[PDB]
């Protein structure tokens, strides 16, 4: 039960339910750290959408330019 | 950049950084849905700790009785 989980400190490292469907940007940055094709890969994902890397729920295609997609990819890749 | 990510709606489905190291309970429940040994498995994980199912950061052993471990497992398995 939930009150026992709280009183035991469990909720310091767990949530009940994921608050966001997509991966956290720092986790994306870590997965793709050290890869020369990461910006091109991600900029295309962000623009066209995709599924199956992190799970089965898809990212819909996003309303960004190629420029904006590239920049978002560069920014996410710097997150730490 | 971050302001473009916000203005594009990206933060509806992403965080910058994971807020918790461990999996969300609803995700645990889904992974283990439909398994007769799930309560025994999880009660042991919660009590003894573990790593490598969700990632490499370990769950330390937790200060719970066997009773409490079993109940926490039963509760997490009901989360949806
Ligand atoms: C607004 C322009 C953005 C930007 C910059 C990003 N997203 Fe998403 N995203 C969502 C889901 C469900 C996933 C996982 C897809 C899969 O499992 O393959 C993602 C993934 C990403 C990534 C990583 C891509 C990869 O192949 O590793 C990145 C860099 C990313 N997104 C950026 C879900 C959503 C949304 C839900 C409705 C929304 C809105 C966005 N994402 C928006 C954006
Ligand atoms: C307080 C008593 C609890 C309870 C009920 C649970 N946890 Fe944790 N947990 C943490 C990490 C990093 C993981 C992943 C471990 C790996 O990758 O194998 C987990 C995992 C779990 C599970 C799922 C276990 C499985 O094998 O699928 C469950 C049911 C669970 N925990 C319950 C991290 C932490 C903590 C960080 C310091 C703390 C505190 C807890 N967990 C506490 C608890």
């Amino acid at each position: 039960n939930e009150q026992l989980a709280k009183q035991k400190g469990c909720m310091a490292c767990h949530d009940l339910k994921a608050k966001k469907v997509g991966p956290a940007y720092a986790d994306v940055a870590k997965k793709y750290a050290g890869r020369k094709d990461a910006v091109d890969y991600l900029a295309g994902k962000i623009k066209k959408g995709g599924s199956g890397v992190w799970g089965s729920v898809p990212m819909p295609p996003q309303n960004v330019t190629d420029a904006e997609a590239k920049q978002l990819a560069q920014w996410i890749l710097s997150i730490k």
